[PDB]
């Protein structure tokens, strides 16, 4: 009878409120936070209303209707939001859309800088309730596609760690490290969102399925075709609302689906148990995170149903996809340790062989090699693994980035300094994250970051081209997107850039840097130096990146600094100079 009463009752007046807040913000994001922190009490004083009595005037109001109607409250709409006032003259089918639509993606506000420790802590304790509010208002207006209750969950790890260290004799110790997790955790998940949808429209619904289908089946290898079907159906469905915007539309679409799932738990994996038993805001979340199920081991084989069987053509023609689905089901469950898309380039590769076959006079002895041609699909991505792996235990993460600092500069040196910089870190940082764990666990792994940071640093050439190569492979299937990359070959095209000092003149600041500091400057040289000298062996630069090493040493650890950087500094580049030839 009451949309409000209901929502309050199983959410919760904490949790509720927080909602309301991200909600109004992700809208009025240029509004004033006690402007919001006022609707929220308004919103919430009502809500208390109808729980008290369900009749009670408006509480049968839907909240797609209530919403909007606080929205159009906002006196200043037109003069702050103007063409988005224009909204409150349709009603409710519209307006809600109308909404959606004005709302703006990526706002003009100026970056939120992080305070000192101590000034954090102190305004963690005076008032912590509208310490986080603030912050998350602050978030919440500058991602306001981003799903409330998962901002909502990323907030309370936050008040953990406030809690935690604030309370510590070495805060600053204790908090920076979790700050810059969470940071790094947020804006994964946040890209990984803002990625998902952008498949979901270049590519569509198959590709989409396709990917769902390999990944659902990867972690309920027990689960039955029929049902892993059912669900990659209802969570396209999904996908397809909460990527359009719709809060509400897509928290019920989500809240559904993980009761069917937690309803129908046994029938499909049984690592399920604890998040079913979570309250209604965590279950979705809990879920779609959640373990791989140990796999059947009382699997047959897939050259028997795949590759030998004659009528598989037949069964192939009579529904093409669902057949290549099973496909995908089969292969994807009996290999947790595959990537998605690993998985995806294996299926296609069938697709291919199929329709090359099925239309020859013995089809049967067409298809037989197939399998011996999914080997070097396999390896690929197997054996840069283990290399890469390999060598980030050979240097620390940090040296390891500086080679592929010089690796991927040779490759594509027409791109921004400070871009090849970034980019090289995060790669650095996907390797220390990842290789710590086991061949199994790896290939996602590896997918999971390379993903994100492959779209970021496309992105980026989507504002900014710089080389046709780098746009060549940002725009090929997401499938090949990765395999492209790796088979740039370094540019012979390319005309060394000319020398100039002030790139290599370092006066005595680095001193006094902070390791992050430090190694962006001398990265920063690094890439400089190899645009400028593009031919030099791993030798060659090896030598001067150690007549560096020391260099930096020998200045900052003597009691004249400045004139060691000048003095001694002329000599690097003089003798590099000549190394380099
Ligand atoms: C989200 C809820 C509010 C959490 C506040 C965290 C402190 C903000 C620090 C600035 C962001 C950063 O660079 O880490
Ligand atoms: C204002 C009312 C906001 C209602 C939001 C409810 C979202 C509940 C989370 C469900 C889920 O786990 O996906
Ligand atoms: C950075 C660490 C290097 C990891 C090797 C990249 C392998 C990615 C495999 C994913 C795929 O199959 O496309
Ligand atoms: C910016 C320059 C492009 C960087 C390429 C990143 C591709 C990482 C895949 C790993 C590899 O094959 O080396
Ligand atoms: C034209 C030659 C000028 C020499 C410029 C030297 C730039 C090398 C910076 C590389 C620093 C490596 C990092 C490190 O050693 O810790
Ligand atoms: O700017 C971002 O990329 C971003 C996104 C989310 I969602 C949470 C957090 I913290 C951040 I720093
Ligand atoms: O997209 C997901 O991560 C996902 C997966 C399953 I399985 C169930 C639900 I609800 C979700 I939101």
């Amino acid at each position: 009878k009451s949309e409000v009463a209901h929502r309050f009752k199983d959410l919760g007046e904490e949790n509720f409120k927080a909602l309301v807040l991200i909600a109004f913000a992700q809208y009025l994001q240029q509004c004033p936070f006690e402007d919001h922190v006022k609707l929220v009490n308004e919103v919430t004083e009502f809500a208390k209303t109808c729980v008290a009595d369900e009749s009670a005037e408006n509480c049968d109001k839907s909240l797609h209707t209530l919403f909007g109607d606080k929205l159009c409250t906002v006196a200043t709409l037109r003069e702050t939001y103007g063409e988005m006032a224009d909204c409150c003259a349709k009603q409710e089918p519209e307006r809600n859309e109308c909404f959606l639509q004005h709302k703006d993606d990526n706002p003009n506000l100026p970056r939120l800088v992080r305070p000192e420790v101590d000034v954090m802590c102190t305004a963690f304790h005076d008032n912590e309730e509208t310490f986080l509010k603030k912050y998350l208002y602050e978030i919440a207006r500058r991602h306001p596609y981003f799903y409330a209750p998962e901002l909502l969950f990323f907030a309370k790890r936050y008040k953990a760690a406030f809690t935690e260290c604030c309370q510590a004799a070495d805060k600053a110790a204790c908090l920076l490290p979790k700050l810059d997790e969470l940071r790094d955790e947020g804006k994964a998940s946040s890209a990984k969102q803002r990625l998902k949808c952008a498949s979901l429209q270049k590519f569509g619904e198959r590709a989409f399925k396709a990917w769902a289908v390999a990944r659902l089946s990867q972690r309920f290898p027990k689960a039955e075709f029929a049902e892993v079907s059912k669900l990659v159906t209802d969570l396209t469905k999904v996908h397809t609302e909460c990527c359009h915007g719709d809060l509400l539309e897509c928290a019920d679409d989500r809240a559904d689906l993980a009761k069917y799932i937690c309803e129908n738990q046994d029938s499909i994996s049984s690592k399920l148990k604890e998040c079913c038993e979570k309250p209604l805001l965590e279950k979705s979340h809990c879920i779609a995170e959640v373990e791989n199920d140990e796999m059947p081991a009382d699997l047959p084989s897939l050259a028997a149903d795949f590759v030998e069987s004659k009528d598989v053509c037949k069964n192939y023609a009579e529904a093409k996809d669902v057949f290549l689905g099973m496909f995908l089901y089969e292969y994807a469950r009996r290999h947790p340790d595959y990537s998605v898309v690993l998985l995806l380039r294996l299926a296609k590769t069938y697709e291919t062989t199929l329709e090359k076959c099925c239309a020859a006079a013995d089809p049967h002895e067409c298809y037989a090699k197939v399998f011996d041609e999914f080997k070097p699909l396999v390896e690929e991505p197997q054996n840069l693994i283990k290399q890469n792996c390999e060598l980030f235990e050979q240097l620390g993460e940090y040296k390891f980035q500086n080679a592929l600092l010089v690796r991927y500069t040779k490759k594509v040196p027409q791109v921004s300094t400070p871009t090849l910089v970034e980019v090289s870190r995060n790669l650095g940082k996907v390797g220390s994250k990842c290789c710590k764990h086991p061949e199994a666990k790896r290939m996602p792994c590896a997918e999971d970051y390379l993903s994100v940071v492959l779209n970021q640093l496309c992105v980026l050439h989507e504002k900014t081209p710089v080389s046709d190569r780098v746009t060549k492979c940002c725009t090929e299937s997401l499938v090949n997107r990765r395999p492209c990359f790796s088979a740039l070959e370094v540019d012979e095209t390319y005309v060394p850039k000319e020398f100039n000092a002030e790139t290599f003149t370092f006066h005595a600041d680095i001193c006094t840097l902070s390791e992050k500091e430090r190694q962006i400057k001398k990265q920063t040289a690094l890439v400089e130096l190899v645009k400028h000298k593009p031919k030099a062996t791993k030798e060659q630069l090896k030598a001067v990146m150690d007549d560096f090493a020391a260099f930096v040493e020998k200045c900052c650890k003597a009691d004249d600094k400045e004139t060691c950087f000048a003095e001694e500094g002329k000599k690097l580049v003089a003798a590099s100079q000549a190394a380099l030839g």
